[PDB]
């Protein structure tokens, strides 16, 4: 409906690209309030990334941005990211930000004071333990989930339990960070970037940077697998927190990222092309997967079909395959 609302919905196609009619689609104070959140996260995660800021002062960026939102001035001119218009025309998505009703700018307030205060205690370390990897997805990704939750209960869409349950909302976002975390083992690798948990790849290689050898090629599929097997976990707080929306268009909103994920990590599964390249859906398969997507019985039968793929697929040697088996008969029998 405004000047600059339009340069939002702008800016959230341009960055995203093809997620922007999900949220579009949201229903009544939901559409506006999650395209800004999304906005806010992305021009948040741009000044995260940028290895051009010295920690110096990326930790006070970090830790003020939440305060940033609420004024009118405030933007940051030198940035080399792709997505640094966000950071450029950030008075514009602030200025729509405080157009939003009270109880949506106060989630999203919130939850950028939470993560930043997490993105600047991680500018120093890699990811060691298994619990530091959940603590680091919490920060970048389960608090996206957690804030998500309580717009939806604010706007009255969803009930209060969806917006309170942060566990559930936290395995949410924790389920699609460690897929992506798990599938982008190269390309970050070829950037600089360390994100799978020292104490697990550890337990193969000397470095992390050893699984894109070939000689190592089986260790690393076994560190692959082993990290897909932790990511499984969080399945069944996916079930329980997709079972729970009532609302259509948050339900196809909340249920398609888990979806693609889910196939996402069959696709890697005992892959030894994550240590080559990126592997990825075939667009066919997203778009397939996005229509469907739509009511509990067939996110679960998704979820059945590529849990008894990866099962039929486990090596009886692989040092994780009865850890994989035991989530894969909670996720099919706790139904
Ligand atoms: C925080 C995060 C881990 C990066 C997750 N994440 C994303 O990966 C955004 C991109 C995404 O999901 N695609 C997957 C499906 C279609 C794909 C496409 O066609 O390109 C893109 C994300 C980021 C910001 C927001 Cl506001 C929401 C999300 C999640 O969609 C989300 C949604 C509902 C509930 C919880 C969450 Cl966490």
């Amino acid at each position: 409906l405004s000047s600059s609302l339009k340069t939002c919905y702008k800016y959230l196609n341009q960055t995203s690209r093809s997620f922007a009619a999900v949220i579009q689609a949201l229903d009544g104070e939901m559409r506006n309030a999650v395209c800004i959140f999304y906005l806010v996260l992305r021009a948040l995660d741009t000044l995260e990334d940028d290895m051009t800021i010295s920690v110096e002062k990326k930790v006070p960026l970090l830790h003020n941005f939440h305060s940033f939102l609420y004024q009118p001035d405030w933007r940051f001119m030198e940035s080399k990211e792709k997505d640094r218009q966000v950071l450029e025309d950030f008075p514009t998505i602030s200025l729509e930000f405080r157009n939003l009703a009270e109880k949506y700018q106060t989630v999203i307030a919130d939850i950028c004071r939470r993560m930043g205060i997490g993105m600047a205690e991680f500018l120093d370390k890699h990811v060691t333990s298994e619990q530091e990897w959940d603590k680091y997805c919490h920060y970048v990704a389960g608090l996206v989930g957690i804030g998500l939750s309580r717009l939806f209960s604010a706007s009255e869409f969803e009930d209060p339990l969806v917006g309170e349950d942060t566990e559930r909302a936290n395995s949410m976002g924790l389920f699609l960070q460690k897929t992506n975390i798990i599938r982008d083992y190269l390309e970050d690798q070829q950037g600089g970037r360390e994100f799978w948990p020292q104490e697990v790849w550890s337990r193969y290689v000397k470095k992390l940077g050893d699984f894109a050898k070939p000689e190592n090629i089986d260790l690393a599929v076994q560190c692959l697998n082993e990290l897909i097997t932790n990511a499984l976990h969080h399945i069944p707080d996916v079930i329980t927190y997709l079972s729970r929306l009532r609302n259509q268009s948050v339900f196809n909103f909340c249920a398609i990222p888990q979806v693609m994920a889910i196939a996402t990590l069959a696709a890697c599964y005992n892959n030894q092309q994550v240590f080559k390249g990126a592997v990825k859906i075939r667009k066919g398969q997203a778009v397939t997967l996005m229509m469907d997507a739509t009511n509990m019985p067939a996110v679960k039968a998704i979820i059945y079909q590529y849990m008894e793929e990866i099962y039929h697929r486990i090596p009886d040697s692989d040092p994780s395959s009865s850890k994989t088996r035991q989530i894969i008969s909670t996720i099919r029998t706790q139904n």
